[PDB]
């Protein structure tokens, strides 16, 4: 269970690295028109 | 008290899985 | 302490709402263009 | 143990804010 949380945050956190990543692509495309 | 914080937890993520298919729907209305 | 992350873990869900929030309104306002 | 679990939170929440900033970046962009 401990494991379990740890593995939950570590998704967490990666999930947020990927949405802020693609918030990033998407920032970039439209700065660029 | 491992279970209240593992509970909010796969809440939290459930969110992060939301965003991403907003944000799956927003690209596209974008082109990309 | 365990109040602390108690507090945090609140933070972030709402953040997290907030943020599907701000990406519902963006969704809305360019599929009406 | 409570530390560690913690100390990821304060991690997670900073990337929140990140991802915020990003929105009010695009929402500017976008007009809105």
């Amino acid at each position: 269970r401990m494991k379990q949380i740890e593995d939950k945050l570590e998704e967490i956190l990666s999930k947020g690295y990927h949405i802020c990543n693609e918030l990033a692509r998407i920032k970039k495309l439209l700065g660029e028109r």
